[PDB]
């Protein structure tokens, strides 16, 4: 499951990412080197996802006790793309296709 709909649906129902996601730190621990675009070599069929997304810019709606996390969408191999699923602790799901410049609601 690595599509915007697939993941979105999975999260509001299961409240966790599908098993194909690993954090940056887990990835790094397995030999991932971002500068090399080698994720699919060291962690075949996994995608980066699950890390806290700051929202420093306040672009996503804040709320006390609301934490945002991100996950890559549509990744298969090579360098990460520009697609990200943004999801809150309360299961609001937003999407960005431009490296977090802009966001639109998907759930």
């Amino acid at each position: 499951i690595n599509t915007f709909d697939g993941v979105a649906d999975y999260l509001q129902t299961y409240h966790k990412l599908p098993d194909n996601y690993i954090t940056k730190s887990e990835a790094q621990a397995l030999g991932w080197v971002a500068s090399k675009g080698n994720l699919a070599d060291v962690a075949p069929g996994k995608s980066i996802g699950g890390d806290i997304f700051s929202n420093r810019e306040g672009k996503l709606p804040g709320k006390s006790g609301r934490t945002w996390r991100e996950a890559d969408a549509n990744y298969t191999s090579g360098f990460r793309n520009s697609d990200r699923i943004l999801y809150s602790s309360d299961w609001l799901i937003y999407k960005t296709t431009d490296h977090y410049q802009t966001f639109t609601k998907i759930r």
